[PDB]
């Protein structure tokens, strides 16, 4: 593990240059406008936005100078300086998206823009296109990669809105994938998951200095740039290493997250500006947010939803008449609501906290089921 020694070293200069960069750049953004209020907090100070490019840009450099001691053949190059110029885009068009907040179908469009050398060094160094259940998808394999970008990113960034939680998701799923990847080292494919640790490692110490930041009470935002980034470089290593199956498993909390979303997202069900709970500032703590609404003006499809997901016991549903007219005060769907309405109200520093945990609970599933750890 001669390479493995030098990206260690690497991704640990490159933590402490996340810890030391990120409060040096802070004059920076907010001078630049790139900085907001912390909305679940009672204090009016501007937190610094978009901090995911100055640990995304860390990550850059570190790689770059990581480059020629994995060779110090070149099919496992094209691979390394093609999945640098996959996420190197990411962080590039994230970083504009977060600047200029571009239209949600140009929004969708970016990650599928950027994870298109990913498809072209699949094509080159021809990989394989069939899938076992024995099927080859031949063209809707490549669709797949294309659209496995565009999950990975929106995924995280769906599944946000308190302090430390795209950082910390990321850190247990980017910990799973390298544990994942130490195991599998051993023997059969050595070289698919050299190639993803190569990229993990330097994730995850570069997240870690964020988080460092991030961590609640939020110095700095890590942005929609972080979740772009994020996301591409799982989808990178995921892709590149061929565990694209499993590591969706790690994904577990945001797949639920997303789908309960989902009728939300659509507007099937009325959906609000911000669906992230709501400081009880005599609590502390945060309770669960609510979307109210026109029970007439609700589709047939919305009210069937909104019943199945009551009788699932998932969604609370309050029933209400006004003078103006009868409307239906319904839960905003998301996990971080949810577990609200199960624990009822719990402090942002704890409700993270028991989402990184959750996290966690579906990487054990996950490695339960690929090792027979069941019993």
């Amino acid at each position: 593990p001669m390479p493995l020694l030098i990206n260690l070293i690497v991704s640990l200069l490159g933590f402490v240059a996340t810890v030391t960069l990120i409060p040096a750049f802070r004059g920076h953004f907010i001078a630049a406008r790139l900085c907001g209020q912390d909305l679940n907090k009672t204090s009016r100070q501007q937190i610094p936005e978009s901090q995911g490019v100055i640990s995304g840009a860390v990550f850059l450099i570190i790689l770059f100078c990581f480059i020629p001691f994995p060779f110090l053949p070149h099919h496992e190059f094209v691979a390394l300086i093609g999945a640098l110029l996959a996420i190197c885009c990411m962080i590039f068009l994230g970083f504009a998206d977060d600047v200029l907040n571009l239209r949600w179908r140009h929004k969708l469009l970016l990650p599928t823009a950027a994870s298109l050398p990913l498809l072209m060094v699949y094509f080159t160094n021809f990989g394989n296109t069939t899938i076992v259940v024995h099927l080859d998808l031949g063209i809707l394999y490549y669709v797949y990669m294309g659209l496995l970008a565009v999950f990975c990113t929106n995924a995280i960034n769906i599944l946000a809105g308190i302090n430390g939680l795209e950082a910390g998701q990321s850190l247990v799923i980017s910990a799973s994938i390298i544990v994942f990847n130490l195991v599998e080292l051993e023997g059969d494919c050595r070289d698919d998951h050299v190639f993803s640790l190569y990229f993990m490692i330097p994730f995850f110490f570069t997240t870690l200095g964020l988080l460092y930041h991030n961590w609640y009470p939020s110095r700095v935002f890590v942005g929609d740039t972080f979740c772009y980034f994020a996301g591409m470089t799982f989808a990178g290593v995921g892709i590149l290493g061929h565990f694209s199956k499993t590591m969706l498993l790690f994904f577990m909390p945001q797949v639920f997250n997303f789908l309960y979303s989902l009728p939300q997202l659509l507007h099937i069900i009325p959906c609000p500006r911000h669906r992230i709970p709501r400081l009880n500032i005599k609590t502390g703590k945060l309770e669960m947010s609510y979307s109210k609404f026109k029970t007439k003006s609700l589709s047939f499809l919305g009210t069937f939803i909104l019943k199945v997901a009551e009788s699932l016991q998932l969604v609370t549903v309050h029933q209400s008449e006004t003078e103006d007219g009868e409307f239906t005060e319904c839960n905003n769907m998301t996990l971080i609501n949810l577990l609200l309405k199960v624990l009822g109200p719990i402090h942002e520093r704890n409700l993270t906290l028991l989402l990184l945990l959750l996290q966690i609970l579906g990487s054990a599933i996950t490695f339960s089921i690929r090792y027979q750890l069941v019993r």
